[PDB]
Formats: C-alpha cells, sequence, structure tokens
C-alpha cells in the first residue's frame, strides 16, 4: 500500500529505457498480465479509457515492422513482449463511443443529458478539440500516454525492463496492422508502442534537467 | 535482494488500483515539503521522446491566484479551495528539431559534433515524415503535450505510493488559463502553453471504487 520517499525515488531513478534485451529471457504470463492491468487501471479524461493494447508476440509480424521501425530495430528481435497502444478516433461527445462511457458510469437519462452538455463544453469550447479530426485524435492519444507511463512504471516495480517507442513510420505502422485485421482503422489509430523484457547488458542512467529548472514555485 | 525493495505482483497492482481521482480534499491536511518534492521528482524523472523533457511544472500555492482560476475551472472548482498542492504542467511550444530547445536537449546528452548531426537527422525524420508533427503549430505542441501526460501519470502514482490523494484535471478553459498564468508572468506565452493540471492532498470523504473496461475488451493478443 504505502512506500517511503526513498522507495519511490529508488524506483523512478533506477527505471531506464532498455534498448538491449536478452532474447533468452521471457516475462511470465503472470508478470505480463500485471503490467497490462497497470495500463487498464489508468485514469483518463471523463473516464473515456480511449485505448486498446495489441500484444504483438508473432515473430513474423515483428519481422514485417522492422523496415519502418528504426526506433526498435534491435528490440523487435530480442524483447520478450511488444505492446502497440491504439487511441480512439472521432471520440466526439455525440458518438456511440460516449454512449458506452456513460453506461459504464451508471448515469440515468437526465444525468446523461447533463453529461453530454459537459462533454460538448469541454471538447468544443474549453479544450477546442473539434477544430479537426487530428486534434480530437491527439486528445485520446494523450490519455494513452498515461496508460504507457503506468505500464513502464509497473514493469520497473516488478524488476522487468521496458522501452517506450515512437521511432516508427505511423502511416506504414497503421497500414501494416489494419491489413492484419488487428483493428478497424475507421475507429482506432496507432498512438505509441512499448517493448518489455530483460536487459542483455548494463544500461547507463540518462540525464534530466534540474528540479530548480523544471519547477516554478508560485507561493 | 539488493538496495531496492522488490514489490510482489499484488503490491504493484495495489499501487495503481488504490489511486482514485479525489474531488473532496480535507482543507486542514497539508502535504509535507519533503513528500511534495518526491512527487515533483516522479515528474522530473519521467521518460520523454528523444529525452526532450518538454514540460514545466507551475506549483500554484497562491490562494489569490487559485480563487482567480475558479470562474473558468469547473472541473476542480471545489478542489481549488481544499487541496494541499496544485500543479499546472506546461508543454513546450514550437519544439522544432532545429530550435534552441533541441540544442539544450543534445547538450544534456553529451553529444560531440558528428553525433549531434546524426541526432538532428533523427529529430528531423521523426517530426517531418514518421509522426508528421510539422502539419501545424498545434500538432507539434500536442506531441510535447503527450510527453507531459507521462510526467502527470508518474506524479499521481508517486503521490499514491506515499499515501497522498490526487486528481488529474482537464476541466478548465485553456485559452483563459493560458491568459491568466501568462499575464501573471509565470511563463513566456510564445515558449510554453498549459498542457494539463493535477491537485494533491488528503481525502475528506471515502472516494468511489474503480470502474474500467475488462482486460478482455482492451487487450488484443497477437500470438
Ligand atoms: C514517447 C516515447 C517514445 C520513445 N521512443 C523511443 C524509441 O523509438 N526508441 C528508443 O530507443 N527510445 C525511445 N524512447 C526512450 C527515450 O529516448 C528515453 O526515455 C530518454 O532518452 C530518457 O532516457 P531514460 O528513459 O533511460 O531515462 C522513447 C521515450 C518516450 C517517452
Ligand atoms: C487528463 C485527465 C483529466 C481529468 N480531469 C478531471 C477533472 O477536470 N475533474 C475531475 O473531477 N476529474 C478529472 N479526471 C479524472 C477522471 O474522471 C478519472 O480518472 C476517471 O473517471 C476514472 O476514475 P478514477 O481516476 O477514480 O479511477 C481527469 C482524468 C484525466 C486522466
Ligand atoms: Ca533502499
Ligand atoms: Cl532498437
Ligand atoms: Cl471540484
Ligand atoms: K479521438
Ligand atoms: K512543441
Amino acid at each position: 500500500t504505502q512506500l517511503t520517499r526513498e522507495q519511490v525515488l529508488e524506483l523512478f531513478h533506477q527505471r531506464s529505457s532498455t534498448r538491449y534485451y536478452d532474447p533468452a529471457k521471457k516475462i511470465s504470463d503472470e508478470d505480463f498480465e500485471c503490467i497490462l492491468e497497470c495500463g487498464r487501471l489508468s485514469p483518463s479524461s471523463v473516464g473515456s479509457e480511449p485505448w486498446k493494447f495489441l500484444v504483438i508476440q508473432n515473430k513474423t509480424l515483428r519481422e514485417k515492422m522492422k523496415p519502418f521501425s528504426w526506433g526498435m530495430i534491435n528490440q523487435l528481435d530480442n524483447c520478450s513482449h511488444l505492446v502497440v497502444i491504439l487511441a480512439k478516433k472521432n471520440a466526439r461527445y455525440d458518438s456511440p463511443f460516449f454512449v458506452d462511457v456513460m453506461a459504464r458510469k451508471g448515469l440515468n437519462a437526465e444525468q446523461q443529458q447533463a453529461a453530454l452538455a459537459k462533454y460538448k463544453a469541454l471538447q468544443e469550447e474549453d479544450m477546442k478539440l473539434l477544430e479537426n479530426d487530428r486534434t480530437l485524435f491527439d486528445w485520446c492519444s494523450k490519455q494513452t500516454y498515461i496508460a504507457l507511463a503506468n505500464m513502464l512504471t509497473g514493469a520497473s516495480a516488478l524488476g522487468i525492463d521496458s522501452c517506450p517507442i515512437e521511432g516508427f513510420h505511423y502511416d506504414k505502422m497503421n497500414e501494416c496492422l489494419a491489413e492484419e485485421g488487428l483493428f478497424d482503422p475507421q475507429e482506432y489509430a496507432v498512438s505509441v508502442a512499448a517493448t518489455f523484457g530483460y536487459r542483455s547488458r548494463d544500461i547507463a542512467k540518462k540525464s534530466r534537467k534540474g528540479l530548480d529548472e523544471v519547477v516554478r514555485w508560485v507561493g
């Protein structure tokens, strides 16, 4: 339940992005389901959970992605698990996507009319997401980076290495995966990827800006 | 074991499951300076695309500034009175591969001149071709904004691990939030813009149990 400050900082300091995986070490089914749960339990704006997790274990599909996946060229051949996270397309307040969102919350008829009003104000005016489809997509995509973070941190807490991945051609990745029937490309598009496994070598800790530079205190 | 505590599967899940979005804070319970520093470090230490760390954390403790945000901050109107700490995360505007921002990124990594040139080529391909972030100013800002949701996520989890309640916040008027904070002189409006906020403190009331889509619904296994 509760950690000390030391335990929290040892966790976040020791987690590095791992590019060199031991191809002979596999994550147990039990450990990998725990990582997926960390993603599933993530918070999201208005409880939208606008994500899907493709676990790409197929070695033939891993090979096919390599030519346009320069960010994980080595990792695709050596990592235990690969997750491609999709974000919901056209998640408009007035879409059936939000019928499901409200159902899950158990809102009555009048509670739903109020919720639709709130969702519209958020999307149209407050955040101005309804400028174009890409701006609305990028909103769900941001939610999926919460899921990404939780999966990275959870894996690290279990003693499992990981790497978040943006280093691929998104258009060709979208075509590649949609052509495999892995999702409806009218409903979802690729957001971000992540590899999981066990380092093949020591991974040097990487630099950060100072807390003084990152934080502006407004007392 | 080692210098590091090794958590069980059950303890790791506990940490994510026990984190609920808190809207009702005890106004008499304040987060210690030390615990809140820890929370901020979880944000600082977050991963980011190409080590860009394109975030800035405004810690808004000023009660006059908090009350000024209320009229256009309907998603945390009551939290603004009762929460211990408030963090507004900015994302870098116009983080182009050729920008002074990326000179600083490469300077932190200790790249010599030849491997700076190779990094520039990588940044350029990612922004221009792979992710097509240079469509307009907003697509480029939204890429930095996505990095800041990792920092957000890790600060909620850090708070959770320390026994501290939190709420991620999007429920405010962004143009008005930007105007309010920039007119206060808290950042350069051409350099940064508001990405997302979060409240921190202690529950005054028992908060709702999780409602999520099943693992069956969200996971497609490709064996
Ligand atoms: C959204 C995201 C995408 C990333 N994409 C890649 C990638 O494609 N290839 C890679 O080798 N590292 C990738 N990284 C890892 C970052 O380079 C890394 O987080 C950064 O260099 C800081 O190092 P550290 O995470 O080990 O502390 C990515 C990180 C993030 C957050
Ligand atoms: C980016 C983001 C913004 C959110 N903004 C608000 C907010 O403005 N007000 C609020 O009460 N909750 C807000 N939430 C909390 C969500 O409603 C909550 O995460 C979701 O309903 C799931 O509930 P849980 O976090 O308690 O599991 C936000 C969540 C996220 C991830
Ligand atoms: Ca220790
Ligand atoms: Cl690689
Ligand atoms: Cl509130
Ligand atoms: K969307
Ligand atoms: K930017």
